[PDB]
């Protein structure tokens, strides 16, 4: 007569976890806006424990107590507006549960409003697609400690299991600390992929290779330290042809957008002061690709050297394959030491170590690269950067040389490699003791009056520079 | 008896911007919160027409109608607070002028809430540091347009005056457009002062050139078309010597920080989904020199190649020389191409023209350039980029060899050249034809279902890839 859990929002999205839900189990009421999709997914769950609902009031009068709702509504107005229509129904202790991909600064704002109505709110971040919700996604949970341990059962089952049996969830933290994280690893997917592309630029422009060579290439790296599901399907891309028998990507537009979330990581990391160079550069790639009409316009006037290698080539696939690697340490360097700062900023007490492990499977940036991250921040948690690390550390010693050589021919031939560039000018500017930011402040001081220190004595100086 | 303009705020900026009213013949009234600054005004204000004031009651009280107030007071809550205190005060068509460094938001608040009180508001940008603000400044005025033109003949009396007799104050545009542009110029000096480091750090750690050498190669390269008042000061700079007739420089600690404003420029970027490459990577090239004692501790564990270099000084620095004037090109096509976007979303009917008409002179930018890039746009005021100008064009159609020279030797000897390197990335990224970013598209249809744009075809398609 009383269903387990709830799920509002029947989408691709949500229906997925509310059959991932039911196939634990658990008995699952499903409420939607549009009663469209609600009689749709009881077409499609018979002999399974779904509750089909047709009102808010018989949604909420349907749930055991303390009540367990899964929000995956539209993200923005119509969450809250989910939201204000629940609230006058719901009875104190009640969790509510947002799936979507939200503003975490909004989620901060829904639990701090909720929690005066002794409402809990957790916001939790979703990982790995319609077809990660299905069979098991990376869940992000953050908001009241005491409210996740009431559903913590019921995460851990839905979520993806790891090799070593341990599943893809964990308390991430207060308030908006789950919607934060799973930001973050957009950011990270954003630089992933910018990185795989710039690969792919310079064995397409510079070493001339084929589609199915390409394809083999990723397979190859797959098999190594660079296994991850990124590369995985990249391997696939690069072999599907269209209805002429031709390499369906190089058929695609090139116009990636200009309205993703990836730069909502970049913005935070500018208010926080953390240097988030190659994720920056990669959503400011995804800008450049966006107009389209200019650079076609643009390439009939400003010319460039004629892209050529006359050298070993399956050496410096090597290369390629060494500078990826190790720019993709540099750029999650970058982003865990945001999660740092902005952890401390918030005080959400973030366990990292924690978060690489259930990014190990679910998510979009799987890689067996994360498990090194764990045991990073499990041999030092009070590691301030992942280069320092011994594994980490004694990788990018050796494969600087590699990432030099494809950054210095890539911008000899005219090959944008701007992930690239920057992690090498990330890598050389943080292990640098001595910066030229000692003109800089000459200059402020001179213009500005904006006073300096020195390194030679001690205090605050002023100086009359004529 | 009353006075024709009044000054809140007598710190430096205040104070000598009422002496430079008061000497083109305006009656000035003056205020300051403590009463110990407006003291000591009284006393080097001798023989001038400055009437001190001591209440905010008394400062209105001495002026003539429509009142004009120029407000230079600490950014934030501090200028609030003396604007809620000034409103009861007023009468309908008074003119406030907030001549801070104020984020253009609050302008845009501040603008629409005086304007329900019959209070007009001008958010006003102010370049030149204490020089410029005495004899003459760049003024970047936005709000209403019938209240500049009240306030214009002061403005264009105090502005300083461009070398065609021109003054650098305009109209920028309605409500917080001042401002903005201020915000833009602000990062465009974040990139220049690090686009002249980076040169330093090349002559220094790659050419091994000491100080009095690298005095003169500035020196010289402000005589030719990199002519600026940044190359200026920095000449002077190393020319500065201590007791043991050391460059005072070298002995400066070289931690820019994280307290400045030209995060907000990046910022705004990435909202507008405007490629900021240059401008970013030296806003987070400060944030890496902030983190001094990290940066000490990573040279001791992370290494890097010795630098060193056996060819022709003499013609490398020209290298350097060209790279520096191409990679300002880059800077500026980036930031006009902000402000471009940024007039389109807030209907502020920017003229780029004007703007760098203004920038001649009075500002830190001011530079040679500065005339060549008003040139562009009265050649074609539909120029889209300026690297499409015929005179730039020219410029980095060929310069373009000493930049990729230039960056892939400060590579290869671990000289770290954020700048340089996003600047010829931007160039053969903004004429590239065809970008990777199809593959990007193909990935996000591939786990996302996000769905793809062909380049033959028409159309929206969405593909199973395997
Ligand atoms: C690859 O993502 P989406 O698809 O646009 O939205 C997913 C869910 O959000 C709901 N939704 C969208 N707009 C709404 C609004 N204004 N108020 C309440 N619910 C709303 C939808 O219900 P509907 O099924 O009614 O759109 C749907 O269940
Ligand atoms: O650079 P800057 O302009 O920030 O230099 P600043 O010396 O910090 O500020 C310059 C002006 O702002 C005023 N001010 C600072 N904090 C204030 C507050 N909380 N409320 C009202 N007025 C305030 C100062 O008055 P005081 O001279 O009284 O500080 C001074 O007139």
């Amino acid at each position: 007569m009383t269903q387990q859990i709830g799920v509002i929002g029947l989408a691709v999205m949500g229906k997925n976890l509310a059959w991932n839900i039911e196939s634990r189990g658990y008995s699952v009421s499903v409420f939607n806006r549009s009663s469209e999709k609600t009689d749709l997914m009881v077409e499609e769950s018979k002999g399974k424990n779904i509750h089909p609902t047709y009102s808010l009031e018989e949604f909420v009068n349907s749930l055991e107590k303390p009540r367990k709702i899964l929000l995956m509504v539209q993200a923005g107005k119509a969450t809250d507006a989910t939201i204000d229509s629940l609230l006058p129904l719901l009875d104190d202790g009640d969790i509510l549960i947002d799936g979507g991909n939200t503003n975490y600064q909004d989620t901060i704002r829904r639990n701090k409003a909720l929690a005066q109505s002794a409402i809990n709110f957790i916001g939790m971040g979703v990982s790995g697609g319609e077809i990660g919700a299905l069979t098991g996604p990376s869940l992000m949970p953050g908001g009241q400690e005491e409210a996740y341990n009431k559903v913590a059962d019921i995460l851990d089952a839905i979520a993806a299991k790891a090799k070593d049996g341990a599943s893809c969830v964990t308390y991430i933290g207060p308030n908006g600390a789950g919607h934060y994280v799973k930001m973050v690893h957009n950011g990270i997917e954003y630089a992933d992929m910018q990185l795989i592309a710039e690969s792919y630029a310079m064995m397409k422009e510079l070493l001339g290779m084929s589609h199915e060579d390409i394809a083999q290439t990723f397979k190859d790296w797959n098999a190594g330290e660079l296994e991850s599901y990124l590369i995985e399907i990249t391997g696939d891309i690069f072999m599907k042809l269209d209805e002429n028998k031709e390499a369906l990507v190089e058929k695609i537009l090139d116009t990636a957008g200009q309205k993703g979330t990836g730069k909502w990581t970049s913005i935070n990391a500018l208010e926080l002061g953390i240097p988030l160079t190659i994720i920056t550069e990669s959503v400011f790639a995804r800008f450049i690709s966006s107009i389209k009409e200019e650079r076609v316009n643009a390439s009939k006037e400003l010319n460039g050297p004629k892209a050529s290698f006359d050298g070993d080539k399956k050496d410096f696939l090597e290369k390629i394959r060494k500078a990826l690697y190790m720019s993709k340490i540099c750029s999650y360097a970058q982003g865990f030491a945001q999660m740092r700062k902005a952890s401390e900023d918030n005080e959400w007490n973030l366990k990292l170590g924690d978060l690489a492990m259930i990014w190990r499977e679910g998510c979009i940036i799987r890689a067996q690269f994360l498990q090194k991250i764990k045991d990073a921040y499990d041999n030092n948690p009070g590691l301030q950067n992942l280069l320092l690390d011994p594994y980490f550390k004694n990788i990018v010693t050796e494969y600087q040389d590699a990432l030099r050589d494809v950054v210095a021919t890539g911008v000899q031939n005219g090959v944008p490699t701007p992930g690239f560039s920057s992690s090498i000018n990330y890598y050389d500017s943080y292990r640098a003791a001595d910066l030229p930011a000692n003109l800089i402040q000459a200059q402020r001081d001179y213009f500005g009056a904006h006073t300096y220190e020195r390194k030679d004595k001690e205090g605050v100086f002023h100086t009359q520079w004529i």
